């Protein structure tokens, strides 16, 4: 099955998932000089005050912090979006070294990691129905650079020892995702896809311009996770990112001048 190695990585995904070569695949390079300011875009409304985190899971591809999405609690509205999108989970993609790890790039720059907060459009009732729709999902992407520590990330870092291998989970209640945001909510947006199989073309991407800083020690802990299950040969969970894909007939819009 699919992964990030030589024999099962991004260059192989199209065999099982032919949409890998589709018309609106993600991630992409954001060419900042050609992303046009769109004065009709609205400020992003991030309403996370009532978020209920539940659990953290190593799924063999990343670690997901999962939320109660059975009701309108943590929601994303505004920006390029019509209606209301509920937060279901967040996770990261990261590198083996600080010079790579992000999925999106900015003028070809790769960041050390990228946070994805995944939301689904409540007009479709459940996540599974939302991923059958071209406007089913909204993913808020946030770049990570290595510098000062991010205090709001440390609770995540400190639980990782308990979910080292694929299939392990741990209770993870009362985590506030507001502590992972940068100051500014200025963003770029474009229509795209999931960046892993099944690569479904359901996503309004909202990529924040301002990275967050995390410390070297924080990202080093991400890199001690394992892709493998317990009692299998150890494969460090690093370089779990898909490279940039062809932009094709799309335009990236900026929310800011
Ligand atoms: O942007 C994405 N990051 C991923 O891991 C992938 C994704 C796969 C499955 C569910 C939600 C998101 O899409
Ligand atoms: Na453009
Ligand atoms: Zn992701």
């Amino acid at each position: 099955h699919w992964g990030y190695g030589k024999h099962n990585g991004p260059e192989h995904w199209h065999k099982d998932f032919p949409i890998a070569k589709g018309e609106r695949q993600s991630p992409v390079d954001i060419d900042t000089h050609t992303a046009k300011y769109d004065p009709s875009l609205k400020p992003l409304s991030v309403s996370y005050d009532q978020a209920t985190s539940l659990r953290i899971l190593n799924n063999g591809h990343a670690f997901n912090v999962e939320f109660d999405d059975s009701q309108d609690k943590a929601v994303l509205k505004g920006g390029p979006l019509d209606g209301t999108y509920r937060l279901i989970q967040f996770h990261f993609h990261w590198g083996s070294l600080d010079g790579q790890g992000s999925e999106h790039t900015v003028d070809k720059k790769k960041y050390a990691a990228e946070l994805h907060l995944v939301h689904w459009n409540t007009k479709y009732g459940d996540f599974g129905k939302a991923v059958q729709q071209p406007d089913g999902l909204a993913v808020l992407g946030i770049f990570l650079k290595v510098g000062s520590a991010k205090p709001g990330l440390q609770k995540v870092v400190d639980v990782l020892d308990s979910i080292k291998t694929k299939g392990k989970s741990a209770d993870f209640t009362n985590f506030d995702p507001r502590g992972l945001l940068p100051e500014s909510l200025d963003y770029w947006t474009y229509p795209g896809s999931l960046t892993t199989p099944p690569l479904l073309e359901c996503v309004t991407w909202i990529v924040l311009k301002e990275p967050i800083s995390v410390s070297s020690e924080q990202v080093l802990k991400f890199r001690k996770l394992n892709f493998n299950g317990e009692g299998e040969p150890e494969e460090l969970m690093v370089d779990n990112w898909r490279p940039a894909q062809p932009l094709k007939n799309r335009q990236i819009k900026a929310s800011f001048k």
